[PDB]
């Protein structure tokens, strides 16, 4: 598995790749504008799955940080860990600085 093995952050944890994330099962509704989602990796330099449709609704399982972006993931049909930047977080947690959300997270 590898992630941080003392009780670290909370709801936030770092894994094996230096990635923040947190598991959260939410909504994100996308905002007006199409957003590019990744595959496997929550990176900018990540491939590409697609764009993401403006008015999307995503059932994520998981937040991620890295890249300054925060990131959803969530799995595809074709069983892609999808990760979709949803807004920036300027640094890592604790003391993250999230941006103005790019969509609704319900």
């Amino acid at each position: 598995e590898t992630p941080a093995t003392r009780p670290v952050t909370g709801s936030w944890k770092k894994n094996q790749y230096g990635t923040w994330y947190k598991p959260e099962n939410a909504t994100f509704v996308n905002g007006n504008q199409p957003i590019v989602t990744r595959i496997g990796s929550p990176f900018l330099n990540a491939p590409v799955g697609g764009n993401l449709p403006a008015g999307a609704t995503i059932v994520y399982d998981e937040v991620c940080i890295q890249a300054g972006h925060i990131w959803i993931g969530y799995n595809a049909y074709n069983g892609n860990r999808v990760y979709c930047p949803v807004r920036t977080c300027q640094g890592v947690p604790p003391n993250q600085i999230p941006g103005v959300a790019w969509g609704v997270f319900k």
